[PDB]
């Protein structure tokens, strides 16, 4: 693909998104996910899907808010009547047939966070994994699950904290919390995934499905649920609130490798009230 | 920087950050005047124009609320059916309102804060603890009712069927570090560091649109709060359960080592519960 | 008070203390059923004991798994504690939360299966720091653990945590369960004892009805209905008749399934060389 290059280890799929200049999620990132993603639906796919980033400072920083309406009729095309959203998109990740492994360096933040919270098990690098969900600082709620999934994960308290003070969280930190299941040594990390991943390998694939289905069917939302969050977020993100914090986000260099997305969180602290 | 302050709670407002000091001497219970003056500020909160960030504080040096003054429940009661409708008159529904409120609640812990004490922390939005000195518990069990305003439902939630089994029926007491590990408070911080840290974090949120505050804290409430019905079941089985013959008998050996007063009994309250004879 | 075969029982005061000793190695066959059975009849009644502990009387198992070659026995037996389609350990262990007395899990040793759907039914969990070892191998046998570890673990540890500990089939030690949330506490081996014992004694004096209300509110939300214990059930079942499971479960055995070596001490470990 384009913005994803697999290589294929007997059953275990490595997918690293490299989609320069820096990962934005944008509409090319999406069709490919929706393509992967049927592949992946067939009888004879890989088991287990390692997902990794070739970006050296970002997984992913957010979607192209340039973008929104593009980006989202991508991800419409994996749906069905109602599915016009990165969210629904995410939901079907969720659902995959096959585990998907989130494996995470750098920051991952917005729909980046939400893209791995989607996966089945995240895994971070201690020294230089970083979170977090800017989303409401900007002035929207999170609109592809960031709600739903750590609300579940995190709890009432912490999911407050995490997602109406859009602070950037720390692997350490997010482990904590529950954000991903376990922060890694950097230098372990390849392995650690690796392993994991080579366990999965071997087991039945009707195994796999029915347990992960099960688990699924507790712990993910309703797609009415799913759906509403998209929809209050595709609304408040073209309302003139966000657009002028972005617009002063522009001007301090958002959507470009500066200090503003490296230091994302911090920086929405700076922005002037609307 | 207009707002309203009150007899039991200092109120004062900078900015959009509202900070909020309970003060009620002798020592911080929950009686009718505190009751009261919670229900009067929820009302303020539910404008538009009201702050985005409420920070929750306690004056008393050893206390955030240890618990219900035991002698006023009645009176109370009444108090907190003021911020509801019919089949309102509970704290357990007061707390439901204010974890429903648009304005940010952070309850900033020092000291101990138990039964009804920990249940308002809980119904808060996110809660921050001294790691030297702030203590948590559900005395409600050991002393013969389970817990009536909110801590079965908040606790099952953030701590997990286990944990939760084991902070409520034992009823002992939690420091920071467990509260933390648990999931009964969001951080554990050192004293030193607390107030700036909890600061931060209000001035974080000060700038940030209302719109999305609200939205974003009303969807995630409505995944992790319970039903209105289940909050007034709650409330229902422990206001009968204080009224039976072993709470009367344990909350009378209580009052006879010092329950209500700024002694042993209150500041170990978990271990004193412990000590009683079936 | 009562002794059973294979649950040997001393009362003291309010506190029962029930261990498990079922040689050679403590599977859950059907005397252990039986007995746990007549044990749950025993606990319902108004003057029994407040609290119980219980434990195992093995040096390596708590419980290692089902006897496998006893399960219509053992069904058989768990039928008798319930209702139509209520013959499984699922809706058995759903019986054992639901008692009006206060199970405390003390784990030394390996508690897997079955083993770890009992200690996840009970209302608390402490473990040994230095012996303690949770699994749930049956994925990698071929199918979704059915005696309630899907509904217990996915609320218990999130959905990233629950998909990695149910899909990897992989050992947990205390440390990790503890993290994890599969055990309320880990504790070292020589405070283990005490520390058990002082929770016990907390509730000794606690009036019964404030005991038993607290407990079933948090149950009513903290458990599954009964439909959900009986399809996790019909789950297994489904996939344990398949190709797979009997195929797998067939090299278990000529590797010392069942017998106390390799197979059973590292299962975990054992299911990857499959
Ligand atoms: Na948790």
């Amino acid at each position: 693909y384009e913005t994803i290059k697999a290589r294929l280890d007997g059953t275990v799929l490595s997918a690293t998104f490299n989609a320069p200049p820096m990962n934005l999620i944008g509409p090319e990132v999406v069709r490919d996910l929706v393509a992967l993603l049927e592949e992946l639906a067939h009888p004879t796919a890989p088991r287990v899907v390692i997902f990794d980033s070739a970006d050296a400072d970002f997984f992913f920083p957010h979607v192209d808010m340039t973008k929104v309406p593009e980006y989202t009729a991508e991800a419409a095309k994996a749906g069905g009547p109602g599915d016009a959203s990165l969210g629904m998109l995410f939901r079907k990740l969720s659902q995959l047939p096959a585990v998907t492994i989130a494996k995470l360096r750098g920051r991952a933040r917005g729909a980046g966070s939400e893209f791995l919270l989607a996966c089945d098990m995240r895994f971070a690098s201690r020294e230089n994994a970083i979170l977090g969900q800017p989303e409401v600082g900007i002035g929207a709620p999170p609109g592809a699950g960031a709600i739903q999934h750590l609300t579940r994960l995190l709890g009432r308290g912490r999911a407050l904290e995490a997602v109406l003070t859009s602070s950037d969280f720390d692997a350490d930190l997010a482990e904590r919390y529950g954000w991903v299941n376990r922060a890694v040594p950097d230098a372990e990390l390849d392995e650690f995934v690796a392993g994991i991943a080579a366990r999965m390998s071997g087991f039945p694939r009707d195994a796999l499905i029915a347990a992960k289905s099960a688990i699924n069917a507790i712990s993910l939302p309703a797609p009415a649920e799913v759906r509403a969050d998209a929809a209050l977020f595709q609304q408040l993100v073209r309302g003139e609130k966000v657009q002028q914090r972005t617009a002063e986000l522009f001007k301090q260099g958002f959507q470009t490798r500066g200090a503003t997305e490296l230091d994302l969180g911090d920086a929405l602290g700076h922005l002037k009230a609307v």
